[PDB]
């Protein structure tokens, strides 16, 4: 029991696991956060390092205006013919009868290399997957989205051959599997093992009814027979289990001939005044990735320890490989590139949003649109990856009107965030303001204004997260800290609290500057510290 | 002679009227509909023709992903120094505490010429206006948006000098006016008349409390004194008046030294089960533009006939100039340019959404995203401009899967529309289906499927609008029509029915093709007929 779940903490959903020789890769979805797709690398399945974010250019991923939790849904990473293949989606509509979005293919020699320009596959449903058949043929699988009023929206798993020569889907698509009574059949993955094709799918939806089902056929077009103890992964029946929403799985065979299953999961905070059987809880870290061990019997896989998953799982018999950290606890912005754990919303980090060279050893952000804007935000943020942490920054900002503000933000989506910002008041001058957006209801709860003396070069801003609650603090000298006595609920930044059709990310913390007057006033952030605690 | 109001019927709001010599122009807002800004031209203020749509390029106007009723809000058209100046906005956020949006300036020698690339002015609030002072200086006015929780969001009218040489606002902005108790102060227009600067604003919001207020100052930065009988325009007090939502005005002095006021208005449909004093009604034609006559007294203008406005208004002493129609009652798509009364949502009409040359004498639309998408819709549409009309098209479409559909659509926004479309059913083949989106609640009300025989070349589709109700009909031969006995309420496509922070357009009817499978299957529309009635 040396794998400790979750292996990817914080917002890291929809894992697509992939072996190349003795290297293991896992791609996860990133939704509106840019650059798109996170690929992690491991030798032993115990330790994982963030290795690449493939979708770096607007020609590969153009998400300006995308709805919250649109963009890059579950991706599929594979390897064949000396190349990585990455299938991804750009979902443009996440609410209502339709689910408009398009599926694309890019390739690369190495996951951290330059990925190709996208090949357009289809638009008929999300969760596309690329299957490399033993014959050399290639097939794309995806769910079929049905908009029609009388029908369940999940109309089955479609299969269609992909022509490498023609760079397009060919022939006609075929519905090969219609799911089980759990329904919401999605996330198709095909595997050829022994004498059967195994079709792995997610069912039940990505909330607390989530499950992984598997079916098998001697022929790729079916009919598929469902596992006799289906589902193979699910925590639906065990509301007290520490792993919840267990589903959307992918399977890997190690180079040591052992079998493992990656799946997403959530770790909810519960309410003491509610029944955990009725209110399963809220997940501010979003959906995380866990790894289970498989065993085989009668040609069917089973999750070792039970289908709800285990926190501690027997690691494969592989030499341990620990990686060095890929971020520093205190980022002083001495590098010319933004650290790989930082992302921006929807669009690339360019000189129109910020600079790492205009003000050396600072991250300079030019004030753009407000935190409610799905277009151009000067906001650089990183995931909450623990229930217990501190994040801190120091900002030089001299606003001249009330429409300019910059500071520290905890953020779920454009309707759900809190921010501690240096702004300007017509009567008191530079002030420190607390802003709260809760499903688009806006409040500024401080009862008395915090005036910033003109002598203060840098305003130090901190958030302290203690599982259920978090609090902001500030200092004018980094020595004497003052806590703002407004206790914020972490569950308000969770998948399970926010309204609307897209609820698939997780809480972020970061640095931000807005100027809704038009002057693009810069804020200079001296450092960003993110430190997990006990 | 008589001006008959509204002079611009259907969705034509926020009029900015402008005289150049003996020609008169009026620009109106277009929100998410592309190309942006409609400019109308008149000689006599009675007859108006659609003359230009300036914002034709994505470099001038990039609205992909824009929210419904974002985009081009109220524009400002002026003329000075031998060129037209157009100030416009691109609003990116229409709900919540902020109103993120940016204001731009483009210029041209003629309203239908090539307009420049935009100069960015500011982002501090919408309704920007450019004022040409007698001193030669230029000033930009706009409202100030206040997001702060404790404050009214309409924080006053800002003034700042614009440097023509430096292509930017210079100096610092000054709040010159904070409004009256009606509040929601917006739409500033400045006029220097006689001994005073006159600041015209809209107040009360663009629903049924709308008003136009006017103030004057000897000095451009104020303080402004409010009109003693303010507001000068409003129907708030008369719920039965045929013109409602009267406000957002602009003033013109004719070359015959007469004074007129253009303003937006709505013409509501009422419910017989409700009090009009409680439910003023619903406006499927959206906000239209009307023109009132002004008279002066003691240095203040007054609307002739009362501040609620008149339907028939005395025309200026100008020789009549009647224009011929600018669209064809039956458009056969024989021309290589889409007629000027057709618009697309958000984006240019390019070879990726349709073509007038691939299939001659047809409008070919490549199936793209559904009607609920704010991104790429292959939808070509024109305004409802009468309470009584018929629209009709004929479509060649051969869908192969249930994710392909094309046909005739009546549309307010991405959440509010109805469509009669040729689609495909796995068991019955090509079928005719009715789809309904009502504030994003989706229904398909036909009780039995309408099967289309394989031999049918064109499916003819028609909508008949009779004020409160509209009904779809279809034919397989253009001779024998079958009405679909599902009565639709016109008020469901109105500013006053749809949910959300943006409710600023009006009902459209048009041709559409979607392919949510990825194959971009084309539908070919043979013609589009739009034929109004006189009640």
């Amino acid at each position: 029991m040396k794998i400790t779940n979750p292996v990817l903490k914080g917002f890291n959903p929809d894992p697509s696991i992939c072996r190349v020789g003795e290297d293991y890769y896992m791609a996860v979805s990133t939704f509106e956060w840019f650059p798109g797709v996170q690929i992690y690398h491991s030798k032993d399945l115990v330790h994982w390092r963030l290795a690449a974010r493939p979708l770096q250019k607007t020609s590969q991923l153009d998400m300006k205006g995308n709805p919250d939790s649109g963009g890059v849904w579950a991706p599929c990473l594979s390897y064949a013919d000396g190349q990585f293949w990455l299938i991804y989606s750009d979902i443009k509509v996440v609410d209502g009868p339709f689910k408009d979005g398009h599926n694309y293919l890019v390739t690369a020699s190495e996951v951290d290399g330059d990925w190709s320009e996208p090949i357009l596959l289809n638009s008929s449903g999300f969760d596309p997957s690329l299957f490399h058949d033993h014959s050399g043929k290639k097939y794309v699988l995806n769910m079929l989205w049905d908009h029609r009023e009388k029908h369940h929206s999940f109309a089955g798993i479609a299969l269609q051959e992909y022509s490498v020569a023609e760079k397009k889907l060919i022939g006609q698509r075929k519905v090969i599997f219609k799911g089980t009574p759990i329904k919401l059949t999605e996330a198709p993955h095909l595997y050829h093992i022994g004498d059967y094709y195994y079709l792995l799918t997610a069912e039940g939806g990505t909330r607390y009814e989530h499950a992984a089902t598997i079916a098998r056929s001697s022929h790729i077009e079916g009919p598929y027979e469902v596992h006799p103890d289906n589902p193979i992964v699910s925590a639906f029946h065990v509301p007290e289990h520490p792993l919840q929403k267990c589903g959307h799985a992918s399977i890997v065979q190690t180079h040591t001939n052992e079998w493992y299953l990656a799946h997403l999961t959530g770790r909810p905070i519960q309410s003491s005044k509610e029944s955990i059987f009725q209110q399963r809880g809220w997940c501010p870290l979003g959906r995380e990735t866990a790894i289970q061990k498989l065993e085989w019997k009668d040609g069917w896989p089973y999750v070792v320890g039970g289908k709800e998953g285990t926190l501690e799982v027997e690691a494969p018999k592989i030499e341990e490989k620990v990686f060095a950290p890929t971020y520093h606890t205190v980022d002083e912005f001495k590098e010319s590139t933004l650290n790989r754990h930082f992302q921006t919303l929807r669009i690339p980090f360019t000189d129109q949003i910020g600079s790492l060279t205009e003000k050396p050893q600072h991250l300079r952000l030019f004030g753009r649109e407000s935190l409610t804007s799905k277009f151009t935000q000067a906001f650089v943020a990183r995931r909450w990856q623990s229930f217990y942490f501190e994040a801190e920054t120091a900002v030089s900002f001299f606003p001249e009107n009330f429409q300019q503000a910059a500071g520290l933000v905890n953020y779920y989506n454009t309707e759900n965030w809190t921010a501690l910002q240096v702004t300007y008041d017509e009567e008191l001058g530079r002030t420190l303001e607390l802003s709260v957006c809760q499903n688009l209801a806006f409040s500024q709860p401080l009862t008395h204004k915090i005036i910033i003396p003109d002598e203060v070069t840098y305003v130090y801003l901190k958030v302290t997260v203690r599982k259920e609650t978090y609090k902001y603090s500030y200092s004018f000298d980094q020595k004497e800290w003052k806590e703002i006595d407004v206790p914020f609920e972490s569950i308000h930044l969770s998948d399970d609290f926010i309204r609307g059709g897209g609820f698939f990310t997780g809480a972020f913390v970061g640095m931000q500057c807005q100027d809704t007057s038009g002057e693009r006033l810069p804020a200079d952030f001296h450092y960003f510290r993110y430190e997990e605690t006990d």
